[PDB]
């Protein structure tokens, strides 16, 4: 029983990007406040908790421009 | 049972970025607050907690560009 | 039983980046405050814990293109 | 304003008991077990608490004639 | 304005007992076990607490007449 | 105003007894065993704490007639 497998994806794919300019960007909220409360935590297996973030974040980047991608052959 | 496997991904993609300037950008948040409680924890595998984070960030890139790939080959 | 793998990926990807000028970033919060409270932690296999942090951060590169890659070839 | 009280209770009054002959009294329990599990008490007042007890008990008096009272008065 | 408060109880009460013998009181419990678990208290005001007790008691008195009174008056 | 409190009780209680005899008075218990566990303790105020105890008591008196009596005159 002869088995053959050829994966030969090919890719020519450009992402492009032109901006003029960036600029006069203000950030400026008034506070803010968290409380949380608890008695007990059991955590058994790949957990990803997260409890009582206060985040403020300002990304300004020229490009931002992502590619992502994902190839898996499997066999059994 | 002869088996042959293939496995020959091409690629030719550029991610590319033109900004002209990048400036003037401000970031003044009026402060914050957080508070936690809890008694008891218990943690027991692979967890990833965060507990009570305060973050405030700028992040002000001229490029950016991510490009992301993974290939994953499996044979039982 | 023969079997042969041919695992040949090429890559010419090019991730270029141009920014005219970076300047006048300003960060400036009005500070912060955290509390946490717990009696007893019992942690017990690659916890990755975080307890009270209060970053700030002004992370400004010329660059920042990132490109990550991940091969993995099984055999069973 | 004239205000008279006279408390002036009387009592005869007699408990008595006969009894020809107390014996052969056996107690033979086939034993016990308990088990209590909690996580945090939190007491503030006048609490009478038991938290597992295995009382095992032979109370033989010749008597046991209680005779109890309880007088009270109250003037505001 | 008089008052006149006269508080004059009177008791003339006997307690009796009569028992021919006490005797061949046996007493044999097969053992037993206690188990308590938590992991934290707070105790604040006049509490009264037991935790894992396991009493064997055998109280064997010829009398045990008990005879208990209480007198309060108050006055405001 | 003329206040005047005459507080005058009377008692003539006699509390008696008769045993013929007391005696054979086995108390044999097959053992016990207890067990506590706890991480933190915090006491305040007046607690009367117990944690464990593995009494054994044998308690043959040849009278044990109590008499308990109160008394309690309040002014303001």
């Amino acid at each position: 029983g002869s088995v053959q497998i050829v994966y030969k994806p090919v890719d020519l794919s450009k992402v492009t990007s032109k901006c003029g300019s960036l600029g006069n960007i203000h950030h400026k909220p008034g506070g803010g406040q968290v409380e949380v409360k608890s008695e007990k935590l059991d955590f058994k297996d790949r957990v990803q908790s997260k409890i009582g973030s206060l985040d403020n974040i300002t990304h300004v980047p020229g490009g931002g421009n992502k590619k992502i991608e994902t190839h898996k052959l499997t066999f059994r």
